[PDB]
């Protein structure tokens, strides 16, 4: 015999087990408990055992059977038997062949336990800013303390102490609570808190009574389990949930963005590519939101499970691990808010407010694994250029050693002892990389920033290098590691990604000092802009030790949020504009930078999967969300793949491409021009720039919805039940969401489709494009070819622009970050609208602009703030007769040359129904009016058309041209109309020409009939209106006009107007 081996955890892995683990791990009352043993080599003649005491009491040893043999070893099985509540149990392991040398493992020890429920409320004591229910248990002698507080009047604190010992944390005073023998109900003037005293049970309610969430109808629903004298080892509490409940976030999710039905795992953990079939993530979070109006968060870094409806289909419960410590208290949190991003608010509250990250973080970023030295540097910036890709992001990963991660690749140098940092002085630069300063230097002048690559571990995969092993020995020295529990250094397992390698204590300032020194060089004398920390998910083992005395369960969702914060503070610290970009992290992770989704493949499959990861993250505080688009592995994906792709990301948080290979033939980049040389689609270029531009044209609209995020806790991106959650066709939406807070986006995401459906919540949205208009409360179906996002702007909409001198969507306005070309406000006039715009070109300054519909008068006015620079309003009306500004009329320009040149003035676009208003800089607020306008026309050419088809070769239509002809029965345009303003009579104009002879058609109006008469015009050329009396009701009015058997004659249909 050369060993023996067992031990009880493992790696104490939450879904894989050791071959020597015992099972259960911890166990309870009633639980057969097994020891799976390994002996070495495979030999006759071996015997294992087990000696051990059972409440301080030797037993009779236990012999182990075997089990199989693998490789050089046998495994065996020991059968202790069931155990009571209570005992504990005292455990060696023992090897030995023929009487010889016993081999041995342990002591171990471990309680058994069964779970202890809350019974009733004995007594309540009120202390102004907490309350104490003192309660009895269902079994054991405890004497357990629930404590309420309010973190804010809307926000209710519960923090439970079994044992009774500890105290809970004051919070808010403006409660009042209504104490009787049966039941107390705490009240503020958000929520009215309902406890039943015997059984306790509690209901949760708004002011107004309407129930938030409740304790399960059985009662008896919060616990904790244990031996009752030496440990506390998890905590529960289970919730009544009717079956439409639906429930949100709970950090980055891959599979579905509503985990009714799941058994949700907070647990970090690195899942390369399967992330939706294995329903793993590398960014968890203890929190979720409810359609019902309200979020839980459970505030603990140990593992938790959350069984959404998955058992019992009215229940919901949360199983908290515990690391035994029998003072520490369960602390949950139950949210309410004005709304649902409220409640997300309220929730960064307590956890941290993301951070507002510069402009360029913004802009696109581009990356490939496989840039590895200075020409691969200076070709992507050569290719960036000659295809017009105005990028604000670059970013190296294959850039360095290999070894120390620090040091760039081919550089030579002295090597240094002590772990003492290095200066750029200190190397000899070499092949790969000859001059990185003036590598950096050179991305800057390009408009660009860029991050490297980190990890939060020192390598070492046994193989020898100076400088590495220089380190390793001073870390482990200066106790910079975390522990293995032993007093040796912490390593990650061997078979996982960096196996053997020792983590960086981040929970250790020291250690912390040390590990950045190394890379200080990189940002004061290099001049990087960031890093890239990737990595994270490798805390294993339940003794591993960290500086603040917290162990392995405690510390493995902590660890990459630490890690990821130390490197994002370091970095600021040294370079304000500096911006980190990770995969991992917990509760917190939004204080430190951007979050992208990982490792997926370059198929449909994997995008469906991406947004659902960004619409959970979204709703779970990570905001600034990014992911590889198009995919970053996997066969090239196809020219619509990347199209499709390429348009989501342009209307994502974070737009960026990348790919894994280090060195493929032919390039894996995910750029555009390597797509184009790769698919052999040229077309692949100018989409790509129809997005990018159309972002940076967005990038005022965009940025200040960032700082949103970060003062108010609004995700830039969100699913649609975050602002309907009362609506019942956005429960369970994913392929389409809110971007900013006025931009529907519903990205084209299954292959092969081109007919998408949108589902349109109440009132009227506006296609962004083209300036159709969709009434809303149904589903539309908008054609899309592969060229084609659906974007449509929610009625009332604001949006600040970018725009070039063409002054349409989708022109190159380039990346200068630090003043605008032509600052533009596109505005969707409904009812009274307010908006307040971040220039930050000028300092930050918050500009509020507000609007006034007044279409019933033929109006809209503009209450435009002091600004620094010139405007352009654009309008959505139809044309106007005169527009003020101060009173005073501003000059009508017929062109747009002439428009640009003017200094104020007018015009109108009439592809695009939009009035443009241009006024000059002042330190004062400026007074539009928009004189004898009506709400944009409804374009017959984007109506929903019958047997007939669209013209555009005879001038002065609106829009893109009009429906021709319309001259045979069965030919119908039906229009989707809204009432501008409630129900009531309105005239329809009918704009049309009729060229030959007088004709007429039938209108039908939600049902109604009438027949109208169209007069003959001098010819095609000319238009005439006619205006028809109707009578509209609230929402959509069906309003289709057909060709009957007593109608007459051809007509070109321009389109349709609604006024007063
Ligand atoms: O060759 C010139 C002529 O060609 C097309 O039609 C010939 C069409 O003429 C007479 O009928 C038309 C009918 O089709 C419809 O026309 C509307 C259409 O008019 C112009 O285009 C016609 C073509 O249809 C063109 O002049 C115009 O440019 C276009 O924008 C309009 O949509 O309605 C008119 C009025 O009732 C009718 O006169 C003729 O009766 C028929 O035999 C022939 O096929
Ligand atoms: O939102 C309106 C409309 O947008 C697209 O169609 C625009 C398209 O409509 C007609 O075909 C005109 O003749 C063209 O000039 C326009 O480009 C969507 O495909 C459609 O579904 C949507 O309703
Ligand atoms: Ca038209
Ligand atoms: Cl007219
Ligand atoms: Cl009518
Ligand atoms: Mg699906
Ligand atoms: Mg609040
Ligand atoms: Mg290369
Ligand atoms: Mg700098
Ligand atoms: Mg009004």
């Amino acid at each position: 015999m050369d060993g023996e081996y067992h031990s009880p955890y493992g790696d104490d892995d939450l879904y894989t087990v050791q071959p020597t683990e015992r099972s259960p791990r911890d166990p309870k009352a009633g639980e057969d408990v097994i020891l799976n043993i390994t002996t070495w080599p495979i030999e006759n003649g071996q015997d294992v055992w087990v000696e051990w005491t059972k409440n301080g009491v030797a037993q009779e040893n236990v012999t182990a059977a075997y089990d199989y043999n693998s490789g050089n070893n046998t495994y065996w099985k020991a059968d202790l038997g069931k155990f009571e509540k209570g005992d504990e149990i005292t455990y060696t392991t023992k090897g030995s062949t023929n009487g010889g040398t016993a081999y041995e493992s342990g002591p171990f020890t471990f309680y058994v336990t069964d779970w202890e429920y809350v019974q009733d409320v004995t007594s309540v004591v009120d202390n102004g800013d907490s309350i104490t229910l003192n309660m009895t248990a269902t079994a054991g002698d405890f004497s357990p303390k629930l404590y309420l507080s309010f973190e804010d009047l809307d926000t209710l604190r519960m923090e439970l102490s079994p044992t009774g010992k500890e105290t809970g944390h004051a919070g808010k005073s403006g409660y009042t609570v209504e104490d009787t023998a049966e039941k107390v109900t705490v009240t503020t003037e958000d929520l009215s808190i309902e406890i039943q005293k015997s059984p306790y049970r509690m209901e949760v309610h708004q002011a107004d009574g309407t129930l938030l969430t409740s304790e399960y109808t059985t009662a008896n629903s919060l616990g904790w389990l244990t031996d009752g004298k030496n440990v506390i080892n998890q905590y529960q509490n289970n919730f009544m949930t009717p079956s439409d409940e639906a429930f949100y976030g709970f950090g980055e999710r891959y599979d579905t963005i509503n985990q009714r039905g799941k058994d949700v795992e907070t647990y970090v953990y690195n899942e390369y590519q399967d992330q939706a079939q294995t329903e793993r993530t590398y960014l968890a979070v203890p929190f979720f939101v409810s359609a019902n109006k309200y979020g839980m968060y459970v505030n603990s870094d140990f593992h938790s499970q959350f069984q959404m409806a998955s058992k019992v289909e009215d229940k919901y419960s949360f199983v908290l691990d515990n690391d035994g410590d029998m003072t520490n208290m369960l602390d949950y949190y139950v949210i309410s808010g004005k709304d649902q991003n409220d409640i997300v608010n309220n929730y960064t509250d307590i956890t941290g407010k993301t951070t507002l990250l510069p402009k360029w973080a913004f802009g696109l970023w581009m990356s490939a694994n496989e840039w590895d030295r200075e020409s691969d540097v200076s070709s992507a910036l050569s290719n960036a250029k000659a295809n017009d890709i105005p990028a604000t992001g670059f970013v190296l990963e294959q850039w360095s050693d290999e070894e120390t991660y620090y040091i760039w690749n081919n550089a030579t140098y002295t090597a240094k002892k002590n772990g003492e940092a290095f200066s750029y002085d200190d190397f000899t630069f070499n092949g790969k990389w000859t001059d990185p300063k003036g590598m950096v230097d050179s991305v800057h002048d390009a408009g660009m920033n860029i991050v490297l690559w980190q990890v939060p571990v020192l390598k070492d995969d046994g193989t020898v290098y100076e400088q590495r092993d220089n380190d390793e020995e001073y870390m482990i020295s200066q106790g910079y590691s975390a522990d293995d529990g032993t007093g040796a250094p912490y390593r990650v397992p061997a078979s996982q990604w960096f196996g053997n390698g020792i983590l960086l204590d981040f929970t250790n300032k020291d250690a912390v000092d040390w590990w950045t020194s190394q890379r200080e060089y990189l940002l004061t004398e290099v001049g990087i802009d960031g890093f890239k920390t990737d990595g994270g998910e490798m805390v294993w083992g339940r003794d591993t030790t960290f500086s603040n005395g917290e162990k392995g369960q405690e510390m493995r969702n902590r660890y990459p949020t630490d890690y990821v914060s130390s490197y994002f503070d370091f970095a600021k610290s040294i370079n304000p504009e500096a911006v980190s970009f990770s995969r991992s992290g917990t509760s917190g992770a939004q204080k430190s930078g951007i979050y992208w989704s990982g490792d997926q493949t370059s198929t449909f499959d994997s995008f469906q999967a991406s947004l659902k990861a960004g619409l959970s993250a979204s709703t779970s505080g990570v905001s600034y969300w990014a992911w590889d688009m198009a995919g970053f592995t996997g066969d090239y994906p196809t020219a619509e793949l990347y199209k499709r792709a390429t348009a989501m990301a342009a209307f994502a948080p974070i737009m960026q491409f990348h790919s894994e290979k280090s060195d493929p033939s032919p390039s894996e980049e995910r750029s555009p021009w390597n797509a184009v040389a790769r698919t052999g689609d040229e077309t692949i270029l100018p989409t790509f720039q129809k997005y990018l531009y159309t972002r940076m044209n967005l990038l005022p609209y965009i940025y200040t919805a960032a700082k949103d995020t970060a003062d108010n806790g609004k995700s830039m991106m969100r699913q649609m039940a975050m602002d309907y959650p009362e609506d019942v066709n956005a429960r369970d939406l994913d392929e389409q969401y809110m971007f900013g807070d006025d931009l529907l986006v519903a990205p084209i995401v299954q292959e092969g489709q081109t007919e998408k459906e949108v589902y349109l919540p109440e009132g009227e949205w506006v296609d962004i494009w083209n300036g159709g208009v969709h009434p809303g409360g149904e589903t539309i179906s908008y054609y899309a070819d592969v060229d084609t996002l659906p974007v449509f702007a929610k009625a009332g909409a604001i949006i600040p622009m970018n725009m070039t001198d063409g002054y349409q969507l989708g022109q190159n306005v380039g990346n200068d970050l630090k003043s605008y070309d032509n600052l533009t406000f596109r505005v969707y006039p409904s009812g009274d609208s307010e908006y307040s715009f971040y220039d930050d070109v000028n300092g930050g300054e918050m500009r509020d602009i507000s609007v006034s519909e007044d279409f019933a008068n033929e109006k809209v006015s503009v209450d435009l703030p002091a600004m620094a620079d010139e405007t352009t309003m654009q309008v959505f009306s139809t044309e106007p007769t005169s527009v003020t500004i101060d009173g005073a009329d501003v000059a009508k320009a017929d062109t747009l040359d002439a428009f640009n040149e003017a200094t104020t003035g007018y015009y109108y676009d009439t592809v695009q129904n939009l009035t443009y208003v241009k006024a000059a800089a002042k330190d004062a607020k400026q007074a539009i009016v928009l004189n004898g306008v009506n709400h944009a026309p409804y374009e017959a050419e984007f109506g929903h058309l019958t047997n007939v088809t669209t013209a555009s070769d005879h001038a002065g239509y609106t829009g893109t041209g009009f429906v021709a002809g319309f001259d045979a029965e069965k030919e119908a345009v039906e229009f989707d109309i809204d009432a501008v303003d409630g129900a009531s009579d309105y005239t329809m104009e009918v704009r049309y020409s009729a060229g030959v002879e007088d004709a007429t058609r039938t209108v039908y109006i939600n049902g109604k009939k009438q027949q109208i008469t169209l007069p003959k015009t001098a010819n095609w050329d000319t238009w005439n209106t006619v205006e028809v009396p109707v009578t509209l009701q609230a929402g959509n009015n069906q309003v289709v006009f057909d060709f009957e058997a007593d109608d007459t004659a051809g007509i070109n249909f321009d389109h349709v107007v609604i006024k007063k």
